[PDB]
């Protein structure tokens, strides 16, 4: 496994994969595998059509998450500002990408702005976790800041490593494998 | 179903859906679906890991596009300018919601910018008409609803709401969007 040992170390520069992917992964002993998360400095040892979104705040600059209940998938991006045209435009997207059905928010007054009821009136979409959600995505992001000038990037970064380098559960899946599996199976039925 | 009808005829204006989502989506007849669509004047009737990325231009603006092959699946945004920066940072986000294992591209100054070679480096993607007929299509849709929206970045997004939704065929009657969900679903049960 001594060769394996180089590819984990480059995966766990980039990605700051968890000892138990990276044993899986290269098939490495365990005890390597924490050497590893152990030498890294940045590191120690529902319904399908339910979404949550929130606002959170990183370097002075706004960032709209949007959270898959089901599956913990999330999307994420860097606003200019918190306002209702710029949280309308990101449910758009969103909503051409996956079965969006209900929308939980906060009373923001992004979220309660006509712009955005205007947007889920045309997607279809009823308005009415994100929290833990928020922190987890803000810690994968201080692991990484250092890879990226700009914080925009390195939120897109942690997006990537939330919903693909980590893995858990039963089914030993990310939450990108989640998500896909959970509406495959909707279409199905 | 009589009671669909006007209630396919009232998205129709909206989505400008083709008649077999009409048909699936509200249960109509095929000749009932076909019928709306004939009324409206503005309608008339490989691995996953693949996808294709090209920019195209509408209105003096840059559209940036990704095509999932094997599915026909689309993303697409408005970008500021054509930009290696501005293509990676799509391509950032793109490869975290699919997996995106080669992109298929051309060799201009854009897409073979080093800044887009680093963000397909970090994220373990590889570089090597399909898009010319989705950029043609997209522009089709995006010309239906464009009366709809203030600006040119909302109607693009409708439109690939609309490509991705409510463009539906094929033997199990699956939009694009579903198609990517369940090819990729498929990828994994093998895998
Ligand atoms: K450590
Ligand atoms: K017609
Ligand atoms: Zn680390
Ligand atoms: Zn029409």
């Amino acid at each position: 496994f001594l060769d394996g040992i180089d590819k984990a170390q480059e995966e766990h520069e980039k990605y700051h994969s968890n000892w138990r992917a990276m044993a899986s992964d290269f098939n490495l002993p365990p005890v390597v595998a924490k050497e590893i998360v152990a030498s890294c400095d940045k590191c120690q040892l529902c319904s399908p059509g339910i979404w949550q979104l929130d606002c959170t705040h990183l370097e002075g600059k706004v960032i709209l998450v949007a959270v898959h209940v089901a599956s913990g998938y999330i999307e994420a991006e860097v606003i200019p500002a918190e306002t209702g045209q710029e949280t309308a435009y990101f449910l758009l997207k969103l909503a051409g990408r996956w079965p969006v059905k209900t929308v939980h928010t906060d009373n923001g007054s992004n979220f309660t702005s006509t712009t955005v009821k205007a947007a889920c009136d045309w997607a279809g979409i009823k308005q009415e976790v994100i929290e833990s959600m928020n922190k987890e995505l803000k810690k994968i992001i201080g692991q990484v800041r250092d890879q990226a000038e700009h914080l925009k990037t390195a939120v897109q970064m942690a997006v990537f490593i939330h919903n693909k380098k980590r893995k858990g559960g039963i089914g030993g899946y990310s939450a990108g494998e989640r998500i896909v599996d959970i509406i495959a199976t909707d279409i199905q039925t």
